[PDB]
C-alpha cells in the first residue's frame, strides 16, 4: 500500500 | 494533494 499528502 | 494505491 502506498499514501502520500501534501 | 492526496493520493493512495492499495
Ligand atoms: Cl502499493
Ligand atoms: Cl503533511
Amino acid at each position: 500500500n502506498f499514501l502520500v499528502h501534501s
